[PDB]
């Protein structure tokens, strides 16, 4: 089965970190989606992981954008209060646009960078304003990156 999900949030928070560090288990910094395959109750399911440049940032906007897609992960920048502050936005945007049964998680990433201004309890309570589930992470570390994409697959396949 195919499941496609998409990362959303401001340029410069590890959309791209998060996606190199999922599909190759590395951190280092024309084709739209990477497929990775990952087994869920046993099951193959192979996951189509949209990340766009900040260049074609203009897309998010449009329901096209979201045309089949059943997880958005919204992404902030644990040390960019202002990159948590646009999540609200990001919310609105994406219910607007995409799939009333799509699955959405919020992310904190950079979990690693002793200069956070966003604590744990501050993205755990958006979490639940917006009725999300919430995991901080960091592409650099390798932390809880895996489980990203593990947890809103599990998610997507109980809807299913
Ligand atoms: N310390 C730290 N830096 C990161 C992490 N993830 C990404 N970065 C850096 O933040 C910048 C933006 O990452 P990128 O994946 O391009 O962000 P995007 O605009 O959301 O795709 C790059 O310089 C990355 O090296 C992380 O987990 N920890
Ligand atoms: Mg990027
Ligand atoms: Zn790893």
């Amino acid at each position: 089965s195919i499941m496609k999900i998409l990362l959303i949030g401001d340029v410069g928070v590890g959309k791209s970190c998060l996606l190199v560090r999922f599909v190759e288990d590395k951190f280092n910094p024309g084709i739209d989606f990477k497929i990775k395959t990952v087994d869920i109750n046993g099951k193959k399911v192979k996951l189509q992981l949209w990340d766009t440049a900040g260049q074609e940032r203009f897309r998010t906007i449009t329901t096209a954008y979201y045309r089949g897609a059943m997880g958005i992960i919204l992404v902030y920048d644990v040390t960019d209060e202002r990159t948590f502050t646009n999540i609200k936005q990001w919310f609105k945007t994406v219910n607007e646009h995409a799939n009333d049964e799509a699955q959405l998680l919020l992310v904190g990433n950079k979990s690693d960078m002793e200069t956070r201004v966003v604590t744990a309890d501050q993205g755990e309570a958006l979490a639940k304003e917006l009725g999300i589930p919430f995991i901080e992470s960091s592409a650099k570390n390798d932390d809880n990156v895996n489980e990203i994409f593990f947890t809103l697959a599990k998610l997507i396949q109980e809807k299913i």
